[PDB]
């Protein structure tokens, strides 16, 4: 009897690391831009839910930098792709920038004017928890090189969500920080050497946080973070700005692909992660 | 009960096939050459024992290609890198040519100037099986650009037991065929487009052919052939060859390294293999 379970769990638990590890790698190239749709200001975000049972796809939109509330959910890819109808949800606090993510059923998000990270369910339409960035710019502190309150960007990977910013302690430099996706307590910190306001745009990449170099004209991969063995490597992996400007910019796990927002557009790009023996 | 055995079938299954896929890849690049030994004549074959038991790390010696038919066993790495005792083993037939594998417990090699391949017991020291390849070439028709009668090559990799051989009808391209470590049976053949007597050496990492393009002086790995898509590419991967003339370059999965005779010494190298996800 406990036999056969401590083998089967040992058989999911090595089947886990094995997949894991088989997961993801280093990337070294990016795809050209491919563009879903046409909507909505310069600024503004776009995302899925990498935790969302398959035949969901529910893409959720949202326009705006400053001062905005609606959130748009379209019910699927091809509902966002041609179709023009959605429905809108209202946020108990408008959000600050375009550093928000989805993920677990839950949106997390900045409120304004503050540090502090909000997670609110987008079935039940609740509050759970609104918890403090401990030593977090805000009201463009420390943005990015586009700006536009882009001070806290929080994003999702393979091992979990994560939270880049910057501290006063740490300069202006990137500061990552692993968030429990239940309390918003901090649970792992990594303080790099790369300032946040040359940067323009950060994603994670099961681990390895890439930062851009710029956002308009020749951008490129400049830094590359390894959280596990905390080090740093310039590299020069290009992509391409399309319509010559970028304000958001995230990695998906389920979909191993870049969603990003080219001038009022909405864009993919394809990774190409490599593991070496 | 036989729910859990089919769970533990499964999950052996998965993990096998987990671990093959997470082992090798590409390969990348070639290190420095390691000597170990300098003993011999300028040509010969030294090899070790990928499929053994835990505790037999064995090395096995061979020296000149034309009529010796006494093989060395040195019973260790350390008892061969420095003691020069050892048991000597004699053949029912001498061998050609350096290509020759020690694989489970047996070794399969060339009888003198046919070809056939036999099988012979390291330990019990008899014949189970005489085969003849199909339309290869021997006594130096389709040997490597060193000469020294080596038309046959016989490698062992993850998947199995490999011999790379010329035939008649493939001009004389090499042909890689995939042969059954009992019965010594033709599975499946392969056709390349790389001529045998320009080559000099060739070996396997794992279902991937790569193929040298000189002996002494500037040596790179300039030909490879994957068997499984059944496609060709010509690349550049330099390795460094110290001593000059190069007899034999064989892959070794267990420690994953590429053995080779410089010129009477026997030299080591550490592969670097790579994996696209
Ligand atoms: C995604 O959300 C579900 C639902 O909230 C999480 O499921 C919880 O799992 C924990 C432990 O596995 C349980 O203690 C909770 O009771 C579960 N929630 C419910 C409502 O039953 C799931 O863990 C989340 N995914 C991750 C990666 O945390
Ligand atoms: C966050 O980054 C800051 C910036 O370097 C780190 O602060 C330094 O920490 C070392 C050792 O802890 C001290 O010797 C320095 O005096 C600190 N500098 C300043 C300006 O206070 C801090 O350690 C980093 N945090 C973590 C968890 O690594
Ligand atoms: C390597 O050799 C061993 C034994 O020398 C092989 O083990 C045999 O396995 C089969 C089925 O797995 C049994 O029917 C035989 O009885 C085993 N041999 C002995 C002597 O007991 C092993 O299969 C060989 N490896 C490969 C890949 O074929
Ligand atoms: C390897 O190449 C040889 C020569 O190109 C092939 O032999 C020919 O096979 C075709 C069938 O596809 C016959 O029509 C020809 O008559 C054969 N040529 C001769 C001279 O006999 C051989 O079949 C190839 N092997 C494989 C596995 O594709
Ligand atoms: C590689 C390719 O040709 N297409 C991929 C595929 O995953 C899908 O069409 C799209 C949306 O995820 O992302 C891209
Ligand atoms: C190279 O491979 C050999 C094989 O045993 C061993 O010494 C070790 O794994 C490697 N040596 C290095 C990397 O110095
Ligand atoms: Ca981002
Ligand atoms: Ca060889």
């Amino acid at each position: 009897y406990d036999e056969l379970q401590s083998r089967v769990s040992n058989l999911e638990e090595r089947l886990r690391a094995c997949m894991q590890k088989l997961a993801c790698g280093k990337l070294t190239g990016i795809s050209d831009p491919v563009t879903v749709k046409t909507s909505g200001s310069r600024f503004g975000s776009w995302m899925t839910d990498p935790l969302a049972p398959e035949g969901d796809n529910r893409v959720w939109y949202m326009d705006g930098y400053h001062n905005n509330r609606f959130v748009r959910e379209y019910k699927s890819m091809v509902d966002f792709m041609n179709t023009d109808n959605f429905t809108s949800h209202r946020l108990p606090h408008p959000w600050s920038g375009t550093g928000q993510v989805v993920y677990n059923g839950s949106i997390y998000f900045n409120k304004f004017q503050s540090h502090i990270i909000i997670r609110f369910d987008l079935k039940t339409e609740t509050i759970l928890k609104t918890r403090s960035l401990d030593y977090a710019g805000y009201n463009n502190m420390y943005h990015y090189a586009w700006g536009g309150h882009s001070d806290i960007d929080l994003m999702v990977d393979e091992n979990g969500l994560w939270a880049v910013y910057a501290t006063n302690q740490n300069a202006g430099n990137i500061v990552i920080s692993k968030l429990d996706p239940v309390s918003l307590q901090i649970l792992q910190t990594w303080n790099t050497s790369y300032p946040k306001r040359s940067a323009g745009e950060a994603f994670i990449i099961c681990g390895t946080l890439y930062v851009t170099n710029g956002y308009s004209g020749g951008t490129k991969v400049h830094y590359a973070y390894q959280t596990n063995a905390s080090t740093y490597e310039y590299i020069d992996i290009p992509f391409q700005n399309k319509y010559s400007h970028i304000s958001m910019l995230d990695y998906n796990p389920k979909d191993r692909a870049l969603y990003a927002w080219n001038n009022g557009h909405q864009t993919l790009y394809n990774v190409t992660l490599f593991h070496v023996i």
